[PDB]
């Protein structure tokens, strides 16, 4: 079955370290540019409250059927219309994401090991017999119901206690975004459930990225360094459906989904990691990657410049 990628590497900075997140990211560069992705354990003492509006939050998940190019290979009656369309609240998608997982593997939703979902989730995108659907809240922009974040602003009111967070260099609004230039720059969210997922792609202008799991069960990640990002687009080139070969990459990598074990087989260097609740995933330029939900969760992410 799935042979897991080795660990990437894991940072807990102290107080002193975690004054600067500029500084910081620039002094691990050495050891996390060589696996594309890291990953961030604030200290203990540091843990912003949730500030997005609850009661108003709702959205219509994407559908992602997980063998869909696998199922490329006559057409099914009516496609294009197999999931009948839902809209959610954070509260309805997350009883929904926990039914459908414990009913999923007949166990309750935490006693699941993430051995398991990671080894059904790559059997399920190649599996022509069983055609699971899953839903995914992704591409949420933070200019909707407001960031996880505290933010400084007259949209909600903030607590003594949160102002530190709201003022914090690791509150992702807080985050560099202007490139330098002879002369949508906020941070988007995340809704999972179980096996929703991310393929393989970079970011725009090959940016750095930052990522924050405010709540929730673990979001599984792989990368790759970027000193292998031509060799894994070789790999892609080779092993993708034919249809998709001649497509840009911008489009290309809305449907690059690739198990790790098959870009290992053909030497390229793999890292993966388990990002859980409060814990930070640093991408570097040009690593490409992608990854999967253990379950219900809520995250973060920006892009952002040196
Ligand atoms: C800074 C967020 N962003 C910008 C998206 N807009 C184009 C909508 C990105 O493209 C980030 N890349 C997608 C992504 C998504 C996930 C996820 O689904 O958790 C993890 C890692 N990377
Ligand atoms: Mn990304």
């Amino acid at each position: 079955e799935f042979v897991p990628p080795p660990e990437c590497p894991v940072f807990e900075p102290s107080w002193e370290e975690f004054t600067d997140p500029l500084s910081f990211i620039g002094r691990i560069r050495p050891l996390a540019e060589k696996t594309g992705i890291c990953k961030i354990r604030p200290p203990k003492d540091w843990q912003p409250p949730f500030a997005c509006e609850v009661k108003s939050f709702r959205f219509t998940p994407r559908v992602q059927r997980l063998n869909e190019l696998e199922a490329m290979t006559r057409p099914r009656e009516a496609f294009g219309f197999e999931q009948a369309v839902r809209e959610y609240t954070l509260q309805s998608f997350g009883e929904m994401a926990d039914n459908f997982k414990s009913d999923y593997f007949n166990m309750p939703v935490h006693m699941v090991p993430t051995e398991l979902v990671e080894k059904e989730f790559w059997r399920l995108v190649s599996s022509i017999e069983e055609d699971v659907i899953v839903e995914y809240g992704a591409d949420i922009s933070s200019k909707d119901f407001g960031s996880g974040f505290p933010v400084k602003d007259g949209r909600r009111k903030i607590l003594p206690e949160e102002e530190e967070y709201a003022l914090s260099g690791w509150n992702l609004n807080n985050m560099p975004v202007l490139e330098q230039s002879v002369l949508m720059k906020v941070p988007w969210l995340y809704v999972g459930m179980c096996f929703s997922s991310f393929c393989w792609h970079i970011e725009d202008h090959w940016s750095y990225s930052i990522n924050y799991l405010h709540w929730g069960e673990p979001k599984t990640w792989y990368g790759v360094p970027s000193h292998a990002a031509e060799q894994l687009e070789e790999v892609m080139r080779e092993l993708a459906p034919e249809l998709f070969e001649s497509q840009p990459d911008l489009l290309h990598q809305l449907v690059t989904i690739m198990n790790p074990n098959v870009l290992m087989e053909h030497g390229v260097p793999v890292y993966r990691t388990n990002q859980c609740a409060g814990e930070f995933v640093v991408t570097f330029p040009r690593a490409y990657h992608s990854g999967f939900n253990q379950g219900y969760n809520f995250a973060e992410a920006v892009n952002f410049c040196t």
